[PDB]
């Protein structure tokens, strides 16, 4: 999701840099290695990615 | 249930994000699989639902 911008450091969330480094907005963005996401420190990071 | 927000992590229990996400009050909850609810951690999770 990215970081306020009031937080040290904050940077746009993953899919900003590709959409940059793309330069286009129909990249063919892939998720890797899926099987084992869960237990974040918000329960689980997935449901935004759903 | 969710936590007592002085924890770092805290999110409400999962109805509060769905009543962020559904608009209305009164939408068609629809929560699947209590056949296999998780009950061998001690302290029952169903006790909980109840």
């Amino acid at each position: 999701k990215g970081h306020r911008r009031t937080y040290v450091g904050a940077m746009p969330g993953k899919i900003i840099q590709c959409l940059k480094k793309t330069k286009t907005e129909n990249p063919l963005i892939l998720i890797d290695e899926v099987d084992k996401i869960g237990r974040g420190y918000q329960g689980d990071p997935s449901s935004a990615l759903l």
